[PDB]
DNA sequence: ATTATGACGCT
DNA sequence: AGCGTCATG
């Protein structure tokens, strides 16, 4: 009882931009705004592959990983924006720069961990303590939470979405103990006030809408963020976890959407996250390993300790291109030309990174795939990265992979290469 | 013939 | 170090 640490020490938010690449394109081209539209890379094969979908287009069943020609079958008036192509390959610079815009606004409120191009975690514990000592027991008006959902409410003893949102929020605010500066539910509520302000600032200063989740840790904040998209935020309290998890498929939790989650389901004979509570920590550790087992044991009770890392910048900068089927690289000149294209984009991004962020990469990683290998990477080799020069890094990459060519002929390349990847890593301050 | 990344765990 | 897993704009 008095010693069961309930993992309610922190206030953590996850902010995720709605249909990010689509919003970037809609800001640039007002003709795309408030329309079914999607962002595609390339065009010749099946109209290009969709990587981002506006909510209007999602209503027609358009999804990521769909070919545009097929999406057009579902949504004949779908509008498409194409990713820029530079040096023969997709170039995602516009979206990376847009991401930096959003990350810089978020960093004004608290330290953030960049989790992806369009999302960051926020540790709001200290900002909440500050805002609470500023409020001085004053209760929290529903007017401060105009886009917040309280997960699990309304409950107990109107038929429109906004009406139910407001009913649930009213139930939450009425149950609140606004005099206790250490109540976790109050702390989450103030956290949600701050996140409303953060999201207002992002939209005001960039044009971009986002959603957010507010809870006591990263996994719950991410899950909460997904519950009411687009353009809304969701508070998942510690108390909401049992009901939320009682019907929550195991795969919906970050880290469990793959092989490990499938093995939880098959080994334990369960479907939902809440069913995990019936196993001891040792049982879970026996099946899934010591770390995963401790993590599952705590996570199914709403508890997770992974910190919000103070890291706004990516740890690696990389360039990759697939060469499927008939496009696979089968000559030395081909392989060298594409290594040079990738290296030229890498050099440009690295030089910008050095100027902006006062750091230099020191390791170059070269990864390839060979035709007929089921794995995404067939080979991975590192070498020193001592100079930001594309000709040098492409020669070095070729030097470290050239021994994969089983062709006795030095001109041909066999088996042909279906992917090239260059990645700069191990940054140092300079 | 979803493609282009980026993080992190394992050994 | 190099490999595998997970995430997905
Ligand atoms: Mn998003
Ligand atoms: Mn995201
Ligand atoms: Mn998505």
């Amino acid at each position: 009882g008095p010693h069961m640490a309930t993992g309610q020490d922190r206030v953590v938010a996850l902010v995720d931009m709605d249909c990010f690449f689509v919003q970037v394109e809609q800001r640039q081209n007002p003709h795309l705004r408030n329309k079914p539209c999607a962002v595609v890379q390339y065009k010749s094969w099946k109209g290009g592959g969709i990587i981002a979908v506006s909510y209007e287009a999602r209503a027609f069943g358009v999804t990521r990983s769909m070919w545009a020609d097929d999406a057009k079958k579902l949504c004949p008036d779908l509008l498409l924006a194409q990713v820029r192509e530079s040096r023969g390959k997709a170039n995602l610079t516009k979206y990376r720069e847009a991401s930096v815009e959003v990350m810089e606004i978020m960093s004004r409120f608290a330290v953030i961990e960049r989790a992806s191009i369009d999302e960051a975690y926020v540790d709001l514990t200290s900002a909440v303590q500050e805002r609470l000592q500023k409020l001085q027991g004053q209760p929290i008006s529903a007017d401060l939470l105009p886009s917040t959902y309280i997960e699990g409410l309304p409950q107990g003893p109107t038929v429109q979405k906004e009406g139910m949102r407001k009913q649930g929020l009213f139930q939450w605010l009425d149950s609140l103990q606004i005099d206790n500066l250490t109540s976790p539910d109050l702390q989450l509520t103030v956290g949600a006030v701050i996140v409303e302000e953060m999201r207002a600032a992002i939209e005001r200063e960039t044009g971009f809408q986002c959603s957010a989740g507010i809870s006591h840790n990263k996994v719950l904040a991410k899950l909460a963020c997904g519950l009411n998209k687009p353009n809304r935020q969701t508070l998942v309290s510690h108390g909401s976890v049992p009901q939320l998890f009682s019907q929550m498929p195991i795969r919906k939790i970050r880290s469990l959407g793959g092989k490990l989650g499938a093995s939880v389901i098959e080994i334990l004979g369960i479907e939902y996250m809440g069913e995990l509570t019936q196993f001891t920590e040792s049982q879970l550790q026996s099946h899934f390993g010591e770390k995963n087992g401790s993590w599952l044991y705590a996570m199914c009770r709403g508890i997770e300790h992974d910190p919000v890392k103070p890291r706004q910048l990516p740890k690696t900068i990389g360039c990759s291109k697939n060469f499927p089927g008939k496009t696979a690289l089968a000559t030395r000149e081909q392989v060298q030309w594409w290594l040079l294209q990738l290296a030229q984009e890498l050099e440009e991004r690295l030089t910008k990174d050095r100027n902006d962020n006062d750091r230099v990469a020191t390791q170059l990683v070269v990864s390839i795939r060979v035709q007929g290998d089921k794995r995404l990477s067939s080979l991975r080799r590192c070498c020193a990265l001592t100079r930001y020069d594309a000709h040098k890094m492409s020669h070095d990459a070729f030097t470290v992979i050239k021994n994969c060519n089983t062709s006795g002929i030095q001109t041909e390349w066999s088996p042909p290469l279906t992917m090239l990847f260059l990645c700069a890593t191990k940054f140092s301050a300079s």
